[PDB]
Parts: structure tokens; C-alpha cells; sequence
């Protein structure tokens, strides 16, 4: 009988000298042409993707022609690509976006929440009563749903929903992209009330390579996939926001690192210059550990420029402090990722 | 005297989407008796691990043993804050600082720090209210009160009391040993989020320290009656352990006045269930607060199989559903069939 190996410790969390947490996961790195560039872990079980795959789904908006008729630039593209932290400059830009579309936050279907960034949240407490669907981290993505409706005169009522022209339309361009197999038996329903495909680690890293190097796909997809791609790395800031992971690691290198982080401590990432797509899972889902390994696993690519290799290892291994400011420990991608 | 086998610990917690489980968490239990003996475990037991706060009542001796709770007029919320990771509500931030006043002191005595409540709507409440959180918000503001409170009863200078050689932790240590029986010192020591020591044990000790103070089994009279005096103050005032929300304070209302438990920090539980004369510890290998939560459920379930109505209350805290922010049922997360 076959059977599944145990995932590898990726992330270790120490206090003192000791070792006192730690994760496991795997981790898939896939050029342009399909190749297995280095992997750790699971690579073929299905993995749901949640968020990481948000410029995927962002194709539609781009390749309807939606984004150009509304004047969208790059900071709307990285919002649809983005679980932002539903700060002002968020939420003003989605109800922008929908409002070109003729439409406002009523059309939005994916309800709402207070953030989970602790510095905004205090600032959208001390400011709202209550978020709107606006502040919702997928309010951009879904925004950009709703354009790419209305501009094709598609009735956006029930975009969610599964055999929606829209999630019809979604299920092509991701099987095209990752070469999976996209089914019911495999999906679920993600927090933002559309669905999410578990796939294989390996092929969403293709998938990625494919969207940064072009290749494998035709004209039209590959130029969109080039802009959206290129957008999240242009504004980083829309993609995520203050204090977050995704936006600090898009300023290390800027315009050469792709990164975008999936609930339940997923990663996806490219480096198009180098022809690289990374997909990534910690096995119990913690964001800190997903954040550790995507950094460890980009800096194997950078291991001669040493000012960005030197700032990618600060995402690596990283100090914990109390809340009197004292080192207690570290967060640590593991010897793994070096070897 | 050859080295034990190494462990892979099992999946204890699976988080599931649609058809699938989506994140999975490996992790151990120990479940121990009065007299040390074992009684259920899984996984690794035997690894040191920090208990971090899941053993505040051991740290609260000090307050009780020393006579400072009985000088100052404290009562069950004094003792059960004593013991807490609270939500840093209005009632125990306002407790606290009457802990210390009664003492002579107020929040300046406090080395532990500022922080938000980690619990969603209580840091909403805090953020309309405050500029900034204090000292007496910290979760561990009632212990460290305590802290402060033996040490003025006693005329001991409170200040520095974090400091590993200040005498109420030389105390602290002495305490601890006792209770599980562990070695403690610099080598499995580390600094907790309130800037005292934490020290790493074996889960098994750990447990069997619960079942002495749940039991009194191997305990001097004084230290026996003060460990009952604590571990009730918790059961009867649950919401001082930790507030409005929490698991903790909820995990104590299924069966009142017959179940102890107590979160830590990275994943850990504590229970005890006095009647049946049991302790119980835990780890999630990950440190996930909810695989944890989980976990000390379903293994309190194993000792209420035959009280229907208590065993489906833990039941919903061993298996809990997941909703969406539309309110959709999206997934599951639920304690393995290893803790049957
Ligand atoms: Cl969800
Ligand atoms: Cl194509
Ligand atoms: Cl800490
Ligand atoms: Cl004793
Ligand atoms: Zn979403
Ligand atoms: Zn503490």
C-alpha cells in the first residue's frame, strides 16, 4: 500500500536555548517549462490555495478588457490581486473600482470583516462602527469580478456561485495556467464565499512560473498575466499594506519579487527574471511559518547579491520580543532550505 | 539505562474544507494521576516543553502560602486573577489595580509590560477607550499583582521581582519542583511574554503536578490547602481566568466547580478534574491556540463519557464548525479519533 511521507520541519520557534514550537510543510519551486527546481514536503497532495492565487483569478478582470475601458492602473490591479488590510486607501480605491463598473459596495458578495492587522484594526475601530464589505481583504478581487461582469454586460448577481459565467470562466484560466484538474470533489468554499481547488503544491508553482515567464501561454493571456504581475510588484502596498509580510517583502527587490501570502499559511511566488514559480504550505496552516519559508526558499535565488540575500534572511530567521522589548527567541526556517 | 525511542507525534487536530482537510496539528497528552501514575498519554511526553502561562496557579502559591491573599481580604476573583491570562476587561484591569493598592503599591510595581487584549472584540472595546493599553491590561497583570502582593506582605522588595534570583522566584522554583517533580534551572529556562522565567519540562511532570494540586497527594498540609484554595477560586470564578470569549472561562461553565483547566501560550493546556483525581497536560506541536483548545477537550471528554450532557458540551469544544464572514459553514475543526 502507498501511502504519504510526513511533512518535514520547515519553521522552528525557540525560547531560550530550547526549540518550543515548531512546523511543518513543503514547499515547490517550478520553472516556466514545468521542471522541479528544488521541493521539501508534500508536493502532490491537494493543497488549497485560498487567497495565494488571487492574480490568477485577477486574469478575467484584465483579459475581458474591464480594467482598460475603466482606467484602471497598477494600484487597481494589485487590489484585485490583493487580501489587503482594508485600510483607507483599500477601501477607497475598491468603491472606486466598482463605481466605474456602475455599481457599489451593495453588489459585493463577500461580506464583512474587522482586519486582522492589529494597528488598523485599532484605527477602524476608533473610526467605523462596524467594517463594510468594502474592508473586506477580498474586496479588491471582487471588485474586480464585478467589473469584469458589468463590462460584458454579465449579470454580477451570484458571481459567487459555482456554475457563474464568472466561476466558469475562472475554473479555465486556472486549469489552463496550473494544468490541474479543477473539480467539485476538490473544492470548497473559501472565505470570501467563492471557491477555492485544492491542487497539487507542484502544479500551482507551475502555474506561476507560467503567468511570470509567458510560456505555455497564448498572446493575450500571457500580456495579462504580465501586467498583473507586474502590477502587485509596482504597488505593493495595495496588495497587502502596512506592516504586512507581502508588501516588505515586495520592496526588497523592487519590481523583481513576486509574493502573495494564502490563508491557512500558504505562500505562492516568482521571480521572472529567473523563470521561477514557488508554491508553499505549512502543514497547520500558521502564517508565521508560511512567511519564514517563503523568504528562505527566495533566497536561495539570491545568494550573491548580498544586500537583498541579507534582508530576505531577516524574513528567515527573525527575533521574537516581549512586550518589554526583550529577545526571547527566534522564528527560523530550518537547515533545509540552505541545503 | 539506554536512550528512549524517539517520536513522531501523531495528528491530534485536522481543519478541514469542503471534502478535504485543509491544515493539520501534531502534538502530545498526558493525563496523570494523584500518585504519578499514568494514566492516558499521546505522543511525546517526556521532551521538556514550556508550560508558559498554563501554570499560573503553580506561580500563585507564593500569594496564598505566604499569607499575603489572607492579609490583604482577597477572595476567589483576587485568587482566580492570580491565575489568569485575562482578556484585560474593565473588571480585571480595575481588579488588579486594587490588588496592588491593597498592598500599598499601584500599576507602576508592575514589570510585565503593556499589551492589547489578544480577544477581537475586548481589543475594539480597549481601542474606543484608550490612547494605550498599561501594565494592568497585560493578561498576566493579576499574577504579577500577586507577585507583588506576597512580597509586600513579607517586606521583600518588589522591585525586580522578575529577576531570576530575586527571592520570589528562587521561591518560585522551589514551588515548582515540588509540585512535578522536574529539575529546574538556567539550561531549561527561557523569558516568558511578562519577562519572567519559564521553565521547560517533560508533559508528564507537568500533569502529575496538576493531580497534586488537584488532589493534595504528596503535599504538606499548607501547600495542599492553599493549592485546593486556588483551583477552586478558578472553577468558581471563571470569568477572572480569562473573560468574556474565552475558552477557558467557557471550558469551566460546562460542569461548575469540577473541571480546572488553563491555556498557555504556543499551544498548551492544563486540566485537572479534583473528583477523579486526575491531571492533565498538553502541547500542540505548532503551537496553535485552537489545536489546543481542541485537544484538552476531547481528552476531558474520555472522563465524562457516561454524564451525557457534560460529554456533549466538551463534545462542541473537541469539534467545532467554521463559518465564513457571510456566515456559510465552511469546514471544521475537529480532535482526531486518537483521543478514543
Ligand atoms: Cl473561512
Ligand atoms: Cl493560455
Ligand atoms: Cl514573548
Ligand atoms: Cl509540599
Ligand atoms: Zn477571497
Ligand atoms: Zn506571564
Amino acid at each position: 500500500d502507498p501511502f504519504t511521507m510526513t511533512n518535514p520541519v520547515t519553521v522552528e520557534v525557540t525560547r531560550g536555548l530550547l526549540v518550543e514550537s515548531r512546523h511543518r510543510g513543503a514547499v515547490a519551486v517550478v520553472d516556466g517549462d514545468g521542471k522541479l527546481f528544488f521541493s521539501l514536503g508534500d508536493i502532490d497532495t491537494a493543497v488549497f490555495p485560498r487567497s495565494a492565487c488571487k492574480a490568477m483569478q485577477a486574469l478575467p478582470l484584465v483579459e475581458s478588457g474591464a480594467a482598460d475601458a475603466y482606467g484602471f492602473g497598477d494600484k487597481e490591479l494589485a487590489l484585485a490581486c490583493a487580501s489587503h488590510n482594508g485600510e483607507e486607501e483599500h477601501v477607497a480605491l475598491a468603491a472606486s473600482m466598482l463605481s466605474r463598473a456602475g455599481r457599489n459596495v451593495e453588489a459585493l458578495e463577500c461580506g464583512a470583516h474587522w482586519s486582522m492587522n492589529q494597528k488598523v484594526l485599532i484605527q477602524q475601530a476608533r473610526s467605523l462602527d462596524a467594517p463594510t464589505a468594502l474592508h473586506n481583504n477580498c474586496s479588491g478581487k471582487h471588485a474586480g469580478f464585478i467589473c469584469a461582469c458589468c463590462h460584458r454586460d454579465i449579470d454580477p448577481k451570484g458571481y459567487v456561485g459555482y456554475e457563474h459565467p464568472l466561476q466558469v470562466e475562472i475554473r479555465a484560466v486556472m486549469e489552463r495556467l496550473t494544468g490541474a484538474v479543477l473539480g467539485a470533489e476538490s473544492c470548497g468554499t473559501d472565505g470570501c464565499s467563492i471557491p477555492t481547488y485544492a491542487m497539487p503544491l507542484r502544479n500551482l508553482a507551475h502555474g506561476f512560473a507560467r503567468m511570470a515567464t509567458g510560456t505555455g501561454l497564448e498572446p493575450l493571456r500571457a500580456k495579462a498575466s504580465r501586467r498583473l504581475i507586474e502590477a502587485c510588484m509596482a504597488e505593493p502596498f495595495y496588495v497587502a499594506g502596512s506592516g504586512r509580510a507581502c508588501t516588505k517583502l515586495m520592496q526588497i527587490a523592487p519590481g523583481r519579487i513576486f509574493v502573495k501570502t494564502g490563508a491557512e499559511g500558504v505562500f505562492c511566488a516568482a521571480i521572472p527574471e529567473k523563470g521561477i514559480g514557488i508554491s508553499l504550505k505549512s502543514e497547520d496552516g500558521a502564517t508565521r511559518a508560511a512567511e519564514a519559508m517563503v523568504a528562505a526558499t527566495l533566497a536561495r535565488f539570491f545568494e550573491t547579491e548580498e544586500t537583498v540575500h541579507a534582508a530576505l534572511m531577516a524574513f528567515a530567521a527573525m527575533p521574537m520580543r516581549n512586550w518589554n522589548g526583550i529577545h526571547v527567541g527566534d522564528i527560523r526556517a530550518t537547515s533545509v532550505f540552505s541545503a
